[PDB]
């Protein structure tokens, strides 16, 4: 996250760390079994670990459990980041208490001007490379689709939209992938691209999660 702030440790109750010797991604907690992230964050060995504040510090919270199954969306396409979104499974059922806690799905879309809350251990520089070991955290408003197809063209489909600021400074960046948006209490986005990181004219393009819902509740009740 670059030009975000230091969120204050668990309150992003819902946020995970994908860790296979290290951490590599987001995710999101979405009930007590099951993970959304990014496709493009796929990989066999994953550990989610719940509770994060510091992932350098043993601070007391945390839960590590290792993934049981990962379900890549049908229709991902890794040329394009169409479909930008999986799911992962955990061995055991996280134990929820107010520092391990899910996020609620949409049950509609949300509209450009709405404000959300993006969040990540990604990196926080917009020319250069600095990790964060503490969870960062941004409010960033949906940009119109037009405002996001004019940055990006040939780029946007459907399933994506843009969050953030067209002046720059403000936006997430690697290694937050696979992370939330949440906008009134829902989790409308997961961290999915950009064109660099907080950059002039290039806004932050996230996987639209309300087109999945459908797909999410069907594939956790058969998995
Ligand atoms: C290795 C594997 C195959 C799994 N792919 C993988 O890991 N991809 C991730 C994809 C996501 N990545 C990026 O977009 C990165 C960092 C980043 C991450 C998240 C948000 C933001 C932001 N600014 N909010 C910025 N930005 S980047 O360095 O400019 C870069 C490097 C390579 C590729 C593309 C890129 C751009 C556009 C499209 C779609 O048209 C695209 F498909 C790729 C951008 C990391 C790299
Ligand atoms: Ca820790």
């Amino acid at each position: 996250i670059v030009g975000g702030y230091t969120c204050g440790a668990n309150t992003v109750p819902y946020q995970v760390s994908l860790n296979s010797g290290y951490h590599f991604c987001g995710g999101s907690l979405i009930n007590s079994q099951w993970v959304v992230s990014a496709a493009h964050c796929y990989k066999s060995g994953i550990q989610v670990r719940l509770g994060e504040d510091n992932i350098n510090v043993v601070e007391g919270n945390e839960q590590f459990i290792s993934a049981s199954k990962s379900i890549v969306h049908p229709s991902y396409n890794s040329n394009t980041l169409n479909n930008d979104i999986m799911l992962i499974k955990l061995k055991s059922a996280a134990s929820l208490n107010s520092r391990v806690a899910s996020i609620s799905l949409p049950t509609s879309c949300a509209s450009a001007g709405t404000q959300c809350l993006i969040s990540g251990w990604g990196n926080t520089k917009s020319s250069g490379t600095s990790y964060p070991d503490v969870l960062k955290c941004l409010k960033a408003p949906i940009l119109s689709d037009s405002s996001c197809k004019s940055a990006y063209p040939g780029q946007i489909t459907s399933n994506m939209f843009c969050a953030g600021y067209l002046e720059g400074g403000k936006d997430s960046c690697q290694g937050d992938s696979g992370g939330p948006v949440v906008c009134s209490g829902k989790l409308q986005g997961i961290v999915s691209w950009g064109s660099g990181c907080a950059q002039k004219n290039k806004p932050g393009v996230y996987t639209k999660v309300c087109n999945y819902v459908s797909w999410i509740k069907q594939t956790i009740a058969s998995n």
